[PDB]
């Protein structure tokens, strides 16, 4: 009888990257990378073994995912616009969502393993994700209306590995955007600029 196990582990990392002196109608940007870390099950939705013990196969499907907010306001109630420069080789989807951006990168399917694992961590635990990914460049739109000087900005946003371990071969899952969406937002940009008129 098939199962399907999937897990999501979250990186919570802290950055700061500098946008340098912008006048107003320049698109200041910034870089977020993927840092390898120590991550935390946020969710998970599993119907199979929770141990496999080295004796029988099981499918491996991961896919790294990204969700980060469209526009960010500031303490006062100005929006900031953030805009994609450079996504890499990263999957923008559901593209029509109102409020998050949604990257993807599936890059392990069908895998057969009989590697000796916990299949099904359960929110609050922990483990090391080695893997690295494609920085993704976002540029800001600044408003007209909004007003001059330093700039500091602190954006949250989701990272992580969903791991998806199956019973067979073929197996599919994407954890649904709409949890991805409201999933943890555990890594922070501290977005720093200086503005002009
Ligand atoms: C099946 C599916 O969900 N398709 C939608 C696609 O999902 C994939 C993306 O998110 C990528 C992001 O990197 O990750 C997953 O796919 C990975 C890997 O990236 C793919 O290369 C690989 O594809 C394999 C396939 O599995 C093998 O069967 C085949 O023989 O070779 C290919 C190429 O090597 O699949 C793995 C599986 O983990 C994830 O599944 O996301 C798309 C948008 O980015 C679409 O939403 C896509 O859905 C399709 O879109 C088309 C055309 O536009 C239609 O709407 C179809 O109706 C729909 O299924």
């Amino acid at each position: 009888m098939a199962w399907n196990n999937i897990v999501f582990y979250s990186l919570g990392d802290v950055n700061s990257y500098q946008g340098g002196n912008v006048v107003i109608t320049q698109r200041p940007q910034f870089i977020t990378s993927w840092r390898p870390g120590i991550a935390t099950v946020t969710w998970n939705q599993c119907n199979g073994p929770e141990f496999a013990d080295g004796s029988w196969a099981y499918y491996r499907e991961y896919i790294a995912w990204v969700v980060f907010p469209k526009k960010v306001m500031t303490k006062n109630g100005y929006p900031l616009f953030i805009e994609v420069h450079n996504k890499g080789s990263w999957s923008e989807e559901n593209t029509g969502d109102n409020d998050s951006y949604f990257f993807l990168k599936g890059y392990k399917w069908d895998q057969r393993a009989f590697d000796t694992a916990n299949l099904c961590q359960k929110p609050g635990e922990t483990t090391r994700l080695t893997e690295k990914f494609d920085d993704i460049i976002f540029k800001v739109a600044l408003p007209a209306d909004l007003p001059l000087g330093d700039y500091s900005v602190t954006i949250p946003y989701t990272s992580g590995i969903q791991r998806h371990f199956a019973s067979y071969l073929g197996a599919r899952f994407k954890i649904p955007y709409n949890v991805a969406k409201t999933l943890p937002r555990e890594n922070e940009m501290l977005f720093l600029f200086k503005n002009i008129g």
